[PDB]
């Protein structure tokens, strides 16, 4: 038989290991020759593996790179102007790689150039609430200061936007051992902890789904018209640079002004974590100075697009996608995912060599420039939006397969909950002490949902990865899955030079059994999605979360009873819409089960309803000021791009509403958002009614 | 057999006459009780005719009405302030109707209230070029003046926008006998000409596809959140009123200042057509004063939606739609169309009673509030956008069946050219002297295309009617057809009380044979569209017009060679895209002919490609500042809503470009629009490539 079990048993841990080792010997930074060569390799091997076509799709996009002859760094400088302290120029390379060249030094991608100088202020995680604390309660003013903030909690881009909206003239990011050093574990090479000389790279854009900063809406092709830098989307206007905890200790040890306001502003370094501004008395006339000489430049990037044509519905597309570019070696991010996708492609190809084809078309992608803002996926989706809108069944992402070795992590649309539950009951748990148990069982035991005894946690999709365009812009049902750590107690070597094949083989997954599990989940999902006769989506799962979401957003609004009375703020229409969806979805399931199994057209009609249901939640006007976030139920949090927010139009219109100077207008906009949500939920529901 | 000929022979001229008489005894103004009652009647009779379901869909939209106890009118007023001249309060009612009540008097719908007073300026047709002439060459300044303009050439809304952007404080519209009185024909009741006391009603919004001014994007339902009047879409900010040529003669006979600049500013009244400002010497201190007391109010409107479920593809929708509301009796506009749709419904129902069903679903609509801005169609499409986007095959409009008795007029998407050519070769010409000839032959002889010997003229779709939302917002293939007058030499009684059943029966179509022809064309189109196994669209027809359009827009740009060199303005990408479309379309036709006729899925795939092709030309970002005009190839002219413009993003960016103060920026935007167009044409083309 050529069935799922066939596909699944053909997958090998050992192949995944080889591929990972092969993908991590040299750096594969976006836009560099080596990442082009790795693209040519994937392309040619997807061809050898049997795909019907494998092409490169290239775009010319805005990237960012340090100046090789003029390095970035930060100083303490004295009243004369002598730089008595310099941050490092590079991370100590790890054992055996100390002669690899082309290790990009730590930098904040897309920082503008500058040499500002001034007094520090320490802003904790640079969250929206951290600035509230700072401005509102503590009365400290960051205007014209240089803020220093620890990584963690939120996407670094948000941090930078917040600092900028607070009047800062520079930002310094560092990794605190409280957030990046697990107790009792050694620093790399002897453990998986971050060393004091380790630094996290990463971009600091606020793109809000735009893709290439120069070409929002349209693929960055050869004739593309490009905005000028000044109209570019998402670029920070103050310089920014990241450092390790050794360098940070030196910047923080002299801090004066006010004490931290409480213990949650305190990391683990032996320093006061005073907030500032400026240094204490003896050193009060010393200053901090940044030297940033990074350049932005339009650079060519290459996606690899593989096609396995479907036998019955070739005009329906299941997409398995993940990126190939890395900040350095990408031992985890992303090559632990890419090696999984490679083996998934190999296994699908093995069946195809024996004459099998999936029912629907499967598209396989190796995206470029993800690290620089999801630019490869997004340009490609901008280019093929019409095909994807009308033919796209689902998108399964495939970035890092592990960030932990404790349990499975799944984030996806409600429409895929049941598929995930089912797939995992059929899969072996790789966990110590669940030998012979199902993956469902181990996952459900180690990671239970808040809502339902006997069910595992499944998160909602945030952003910060290549499914963003497919889900929040286009309304294609999306999911992702990986191994992760204990939810109670990213990973410490995230985006640092220390993230290597040895990191993975020695400390995360020596047997490659977690990787293999993750290949089964990803691959199994894609298999079901590309092969089940009826698409494996359950609309009733959407009905349940919508109720939960409407309860939640109503509760936020109920913190303002007085205002709800004065302005006649009602959630009746939303609750009505969600009830209707529940009823209609339920009648649709009955039909989907009772229908005349033999009829292709009726089957196609009902599959089209399932396929267009996610699509139904798209509003072609977008959310306010974020035209590329069009999904009404899910957007990335406006305070944290990694986190998903439900009913975001309403959440944001309620956020901090008590601080608005014109309440009438603000509550007017809450009501508008309520209407949009109710309408959209009703409209979605109606796509599941009988069609005529 | 139950084939087209069956459908077509069941249609009767005599039934159309009865229905027309039945629809025109009383006024059916949007929002009034009588138009609700006519809706209940249509609904109940579509039920008796056999449709599977017939519902009313209602919305609460902004309308506009004169104050019944405080009438609008215009005065000449003297230095004291005595109103020595008053325009009429109503049109003389026609013979036999002089006791009908509820004849809304002439008014400009959506005019704000006011009593401005000042000197006249006469601005010819109030076209963009007329104001150019006036400001640029003649150096006359309309700021703070009251402009008077004759109807004709362009949509009255544009006229009003132009006057307003010229600083006017009021606008007076009138019908000049040069534009509304055909020589040698009597005034109504004794001919079809407009009498001196006749006046053209009509709205004066600039909605740009928005629908209800208060709820752009979303259906005006019970819980809808509504903008305040001040943020409403499309409302004029100066008062406006329309008058007949008797009243206009009195306003124009005293005009002084400058002479008309040439003979094309001269109508047929015996007055100088001086431009002004103000009156000549003796009367130089007299003034013109408007009294406008119209109110805008949210009012309920009712569409009637009839469904004839398809046997094979019930989830594919062919829509036959036209409006039911009238300014007064609607003898031509719209009941000459509505009576045709009624008979079309009856005939389809006759076949269904005998057990036949169309292959795809047919939806029949009687729209409300078309006269007030296409509001019924648009709200309904806003509400069902998701269904329509994914299931909509085509939309055939059905407003007035005749505006003439000389020949056929067709305006439609290129995709329906071949269907129209074929249908009409099978239809009898109703024309004197083409007895026994085909409709194609008479049409082709009386109305030849500019481009091809042996082919008839087919216009491109403009706007000013209910297909606007379906075509330019949603990208559903649309057409329309009616009898019209000689293209060499609207109709004079357009939007006046004189437009009655007697007008039609006596002077336009005594035999109802032109009506019947138009029912065959409309109905025949809908029949083919709902029944042919392969959708009757030819993508190669799009390829030919795109070349023609690209030649045209290139020629406009070539009036500025110097600027094309300085700014590197190239049309290469557009021409490349159009070539590609041509090639790909051609390969698709070969497949569409060669494919395995027996396979439902392959048939469905290829029909979906045909169906989504029009959809492919939609840009979800819209055109600049006109977010509800999303089609890249066709928009309504920005200077005339009735006329279609091809490549409108580029046309508008080239318009008047030599007057822009920052050429670099302006030519930057030409290039941007070029890129958008090229990209979109390529993307559309690619929807017709093999799918995998
Ligand atoms: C959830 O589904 C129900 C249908 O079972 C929807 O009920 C509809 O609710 C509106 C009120 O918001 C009703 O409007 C009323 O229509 C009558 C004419 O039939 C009119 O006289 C009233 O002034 C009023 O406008 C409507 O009849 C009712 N529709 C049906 C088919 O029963 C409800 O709206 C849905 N919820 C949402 C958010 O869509
Ligand atoms: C019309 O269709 C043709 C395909 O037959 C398109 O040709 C493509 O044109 C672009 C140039 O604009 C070519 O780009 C080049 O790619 C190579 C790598 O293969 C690279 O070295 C060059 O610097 C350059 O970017 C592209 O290869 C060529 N594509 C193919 C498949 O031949 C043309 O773009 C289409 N026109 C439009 C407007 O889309
Ligand atoms: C997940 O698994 C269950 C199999 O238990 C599926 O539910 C059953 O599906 C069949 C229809 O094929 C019905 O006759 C049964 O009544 C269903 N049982 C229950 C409890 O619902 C469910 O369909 C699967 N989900 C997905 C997405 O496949
Ligand atoms: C309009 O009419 C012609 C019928 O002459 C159609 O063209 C023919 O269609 C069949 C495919 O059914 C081909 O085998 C012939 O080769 C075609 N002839 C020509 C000259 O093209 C055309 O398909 C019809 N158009 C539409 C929309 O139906
Ligand atoms: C990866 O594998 C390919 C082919 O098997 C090979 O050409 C290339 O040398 C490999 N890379 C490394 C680092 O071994
Ligand atoms: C890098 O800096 C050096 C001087 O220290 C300079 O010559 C060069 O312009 C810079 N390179 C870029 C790409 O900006
Ligand atoms: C820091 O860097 C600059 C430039 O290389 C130099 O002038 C200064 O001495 C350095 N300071 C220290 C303390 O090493
Ligand atoms: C792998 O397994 C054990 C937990 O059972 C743990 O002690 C070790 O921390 C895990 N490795 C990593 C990198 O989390
Ligand atoms: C139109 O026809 C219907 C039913 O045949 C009837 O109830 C109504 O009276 C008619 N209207 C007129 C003006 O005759
Ligand atoms: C109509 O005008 C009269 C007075 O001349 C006034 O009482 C009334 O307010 C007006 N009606 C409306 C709806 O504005
Ligand atoms: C015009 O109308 C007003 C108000 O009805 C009146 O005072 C005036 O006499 C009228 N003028 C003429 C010339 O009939
Ligand atoms: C109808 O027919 C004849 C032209 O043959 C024409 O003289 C008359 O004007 C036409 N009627 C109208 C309303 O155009
Ligand atoms: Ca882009
Ligand atoms: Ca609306
Ligand atoms: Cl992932
Ligand atoms: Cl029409
Ligand atoms: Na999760
Ligand atoms: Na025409
Ligand atoms: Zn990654
Ligand atoms: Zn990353
Ligand atoms: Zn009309
Ligand atoms: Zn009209």
């Amino acid at each position: 038989k050529h069935n799922m079990k066939a596909f699944l048993d053909e997958l090998k841990a050992e192949n995944i290991k080889k591929f990972l080792y092969n993908f991590t010997q040299i750096p594969h930074l976006a836009g560099t020759e080596q990442n082009f060569q790795l693209a040519k390799q994937i392309q040619s091997q997807w061809k050898e593996f049997g795909l019907d076509s494998v092409e490169l799709a290239h775009y010319d996009v805005l990237l960012s790179y340090p100046n090789k002859t003029h390095p970035n760094y930060i100083s303490i400088i004295n009243e004369d102007g002598n730089e008595i302290f310099n941050t490092s120029l590079f991370e100590p390379p790890p054992p055996g790689y100390e002669n690899v060249s082309d290790i990009v030094p730590p930098f904040s991608a897309f920082s503008p150039q500058g040499m500002p100088e001034g007094d520090l202020v320490y802003v904790n995680y640079a969250r929206t609430e951290d600035f509230f604390k700072l401005e509102r309660d503590m009365k400290i003013n960051c205007s014209g200061k240089i803020v220093i903030a620890r990584y963690g909690k939120v996407f670094r881009g948000n941090k930078v936007k917040n600092a900028q909206l607070a009047g800062a003239k520079g930002v310094i990011l560092y990794s605190d051992p409280a957030d990046y050093f697990a107790p009792g574990v050694k620093s790399y090479p002897d453990g998986w902890n971050l060393p004091g000389g380790g630094v996290q790279r990463g971009n600091i854009l606020n793109l809000n789904g735009a893709g290439d900063p120069l070409t929002p809406g349209y693929p960055a092709n050869e004739y593309a018209y490009r905005r000028g830098i000044a109209e570019a989307v998402g670029l920070p206007s103050i310089p920014v640079h990241p450092i390790g905890y050794y360098d940070a200790q030196k910047l923080l040890e002299k801090m004066g002004g006010s004490a931290p306001p409480d213990s949650s502003w305190r990391g683990s370094l032996k320093v006061p974590y005073n907030v500032g501004p400026g240094f204490t008395g003896n050193f009060s006339t010393q200053k901090v100075k940044m030297h940033i000489h990074s350049t932005n430049e339009v650079t060519r990037i290459y996606n690899v697009i593989g096609t396995l044509r479907g036998a019955v519905e070739p005009d329906r597309y299941v997409i398995l996608g993940g990126h190939r570019d890395s900040w350095v070696f990408g031992g985890i991010d992303p090559q632990s995912g890419a090696a999984v996708v490679h083996e998934i492609v190999r296994s699908f190809g093995t069946l195809k060599k024996e004459g099998w084809r999936p029912r629907r078309t499967i598209l396989f992608a190796s995206w470029d420039a993800e690290e620089f803002g999801l630019l490869g996926s997004t340009e490609w989706a901008e280019e093929n939006s019409r095909l994807l809108q009308e033919r796209g069944v689902a998108y399964i992402n495939a970035d890092s397969s592990i960030e932990g070795n404790y349990t499975l992590r799944v984030d996806c649309t409600p429409l895929m909950y049941s598929l995930v539950h089912n797939l995992t009951k059929e899969l072996k748990s790789p966990d110590e002490g669940f030998e012979g148990k199902s993956l469902y069982e181990s996952w459900t035991k180690k990671s239970p949902s808040p809502e339902f005894s006997g069910m595992p946690r499944i998160s909602k999709l945030g952003s910060g990865n290549d499914f963003e365009v497919f889900f929040q812009r286009l309304g294609i049902a999306s999911g992702r899955a990986r191994y992760t750590k204990n939810w109670e107690t990213g990973y410490p070597l995230y985006h640092s030079v220390y993230e290597t094949y040895e990191l993975v083989e020695k400390f995360y997954d020596p047997m490659f059994k977690y990787h293999l599990t993750v290949a089964q989940v990803r691959g199994g999902m894609v298999f079901e999605l590309a092969n089940s006769i009826v698409l494996p989506f359950d609309c009733r799962d959407y009905a349940v979360v919508l109720r939960k979401y409407a309860d939640k957003i109503y509760s936020i609004s109920m913190k303002h009873p007085q205002e709800m009375k004065t302005y006649s703020v009602s959630f009746d229409s939303l609750f009505s819409a969600v009830k209707n969806f529940t009823e209609i979805a339920s009648k649709f399931s009955e039909r989907l089960q009772d229908f005349d199994k033999s009829n292709p057209i009726v089957l196609r009609m009902m599959n089209d309803q399932l396929m267009f249901l996610e699509r139904a939640f798209i509003d072609p006007l977008g959310l306010p000021d974020r035209p590329f976030y069009r999904h009404v139920i899910y957007a990335p949090s406006s305070h944290n791009k990694y986190a998903g927010e439900s009913f975001p139009g309403i959440y944001d219109a309620l956020f901090d509403i008590e601080s608005k100077v014109d309440p009438s207008k603000a509550w007017g906009e809450v009501k508008r958002q309520i209407y949009v949500a109710a309408f959209t939920v009703q409209a979605a529901a109606e796509t599941l009614s009988e069609v005529a």
